[PDB]
């Protein structure tokens, strides 16, 4: 069998985007799986297919190949290969080994936490290939956990469950990141901010504010260069993990603080508090193109306040991991904030996703992380 | 002596942009110099000013100072201070010590080439302060040249001249850049063979190895030299024989026989190389601005697209593309949009390897868009 798409679908795949939605599919199999995609008689690509979803086609090869399963597994091999260097040198670190579309492996995510891998299949065809995936990873892990409990799978028509795939999967594991260690509960920070947290180690000062600290990943690194670091978050559970990570590192200069970021910030300003550094690691504010509007204003407000709390010469590390918050808008938003706060900011560095979370230029949606460091003059 | 600006001018200085043009100035001195800027009775900033130019106000301090000259010089001191670390570690390297607006020192540029500095002023007030400028430099330099021959100086009603400010200015200097060295021409009327804002980008290219590498728009072959260390053959292309001349010279200076120059028109040569079926492991595009004005963006975009498109078509599966743009007009978003269109039209998937820009010694101010002009991107063709 094979998939047939209209001219629009063909165009998208010609321009090398990996996705073709329902509305552009003319015909195709009645069962999910791996099939060739065709525009009339013209071959376009090999892809993961699902007849019951809006996102029906996810390409992973733009070249025919006998045995589509073999080719998908080749892609897997290459993905792991790109990370061999690091897994050798830093066996105890945390790295993503498979980053879905970015690694030409749609619907599959695989992370590495100091020897223990967590697999996340999100496309129907990955479901019966897990054993193969486990067998592929095995040479580098001591465990493999199929963490297939994401709601996104229902949409595909898949079951939810977390079950070991290979070896003995620990309950929790300690991950080494630069000069600090943190705890990962393999069952329940995120690796895409790994290199940005490490960057924070180049700064020193009196006080550092870490808004939206989560498990305090940024705090941990900052505690090495500042007398005091204040990790803020709305979740007690989060700050709980933050204190625990703090203790695991023998860091007593890290102070948690349950609070609503937007309010607290206005507060530290009114009370006249000021800092040497402020990190802004907000959670996606937009759940769709619709929210962008309001999202933009939310980011501006927080960024504006953050800027107002910084001393002359202070550092601002602000970010966004939302898909709908484009890089251009992100930087426009920071600039607006800086302007309204009547403060001059020098760019210290613009960063994004690290090498293990690949970005494809032709597939915009693979780019979501924006991280920037500024100095307030 | 004060400078009065309208609400528009005030807004610009409030948002922290350093420039206020003629149209927004209500009143001010009759002679160029350093003066306070006010909106009514409200103090806004200290600034270099010129009564005879479209760009009249160039702020350098958004806080009152009793001695405008002293404050400007403190800015200079701090600019030099930010480069202290590197001047000590790499005394033989090439670094910009003062990057005009980026260092809150409008109308002043100073570069450092292994001990020899070159000063460039393009705003009136800086002229009488040149002697003090060579002073602050003295401890860090062997000599200081005053290269004041840029046409822009005429708008400011300033004389065009090239002349030493301190010490003995060499006619040529060898600069060390990582594992390579190159020649910088300080001789009057000669192009400084160095483009310091690409220093860290060239160095980056040392991480690649392969068979063939193509260096489109190689100038003095700076990128070529670094590539020569990892590829069997590097082809430096440029439309200037003079340029390729300095390229071959820099090549010999490093004992590199794997670097081959090639005088030619980039746009055509690229199309040709496709037809003869030529494919490389890595290619680099360092196009000269294609916009002498914010009105040529249109045509410029098309220009970049065509060349990028061609470059992509010449790359092997897994090849590397390092493309860039040093034009203020070609905005970052536009640049990435055009590379994307190119990749799309060429039906090739590009994985981002790294997005880069200007180095630390060429400061960018978020509130002053114009200080941002260099875009350098590395992609891998899958």
């Amino acid at each position: 069998m094979r998939i047939q798409v209209n001219a629009k679908g063909a165009a998208r795949l010609l321009s090398r985007h990996l996705w073709v939605f329902r509305r552009d599919v003319v015909s195709g199999p009645e069962t999910p799986g791996l099939y060739p995609v065709y525009w009339g008689r013209r071959f376009l690509a090999l892809a993961l297919y699902n007849p019951h979803t809006d996102l029906a086609v996810r390409a992973y090869r733009f070249a025919p190949a006998e045995d589509p399963v073999a080719a998908l597994l080749e892609n897997l091999a290459q993905a792991l290969a790109r990370r061999e260097a690091v897994l050798r040198q830093d066996p105890e670190g945390g790295y993503r080994l498979v980053h879905a579309e970015g690694d030409l492996l749609p619907g599959l995510v695989v992370d590495y936490y100091a020897g223990h891998a967590v697999v996340q299949a999100t496309a129907h065809a990955w479901e019966g290939l897990l054993p193969q995936v486990a067998e592929a990873l095995r040479p580098h892990v001591q465990s493999v956990l199929a963490k297939n409990d994401a709601r996104t799978r229902e949409l595909e028509g898949l079951p939810l469950y977390v079950r070991p795939l290979l070896g003995e999967v620990p309950e929790r594991v300690q991950v080494q990141e630069g000069r600090v260690r943190y705890l990962v509960d393999l069952r329940a920070a995120y690796l895409d901010q790994r290199e940005n947290r490490l960057y924070m180690e180049r700064f020193r000062g009196e006080r550092a504010l870490d808004v939206f600290s989560y498990a305090g990943g940024f705090a941990l690194h900052l505690a090495l260069g500042f007398r005091e670091v204040v990790a803020v978050d709305s979740s007690a559970e989060a700050l709980r993990r933050a204190e625990e990570n703090a203790r695991l590192n023998g860091l007593g200069n890290v102070r948690v603080l349950e609070a609503n970021a937007f309010d607290l910030l206005r507060r530290l300003e009114k009370e006249g508090e000021r800092f040497d550094l402020v990190v802004l690691d907000p959670p996606a504010f937009a759940k769709g193109k619709k929210d962008v509007e309001r999202a933009y204003r939310a980011y501006k407000e927080v960024n504006l306040r953050a800027i107002k709390l910084l001393k002359e010469g202070g550092i601002l590390a602000t970010a966004s991991c939302s898909h709908h918050m484009t890089e251009p808008l992100f930087y426009a938003m920071v600039a607006e904030a800086a302007q309204d706060a009547h403060r001059l900011l020098r760019v210290v560095e613009k960063r994004g996703q690290p090498f293990d979370h690949p970005v494809l230029l032709n597939h915009p949606e693979t780019h979501y992380l924006k991280f920037a460091v500024f100095q307030v003059l």
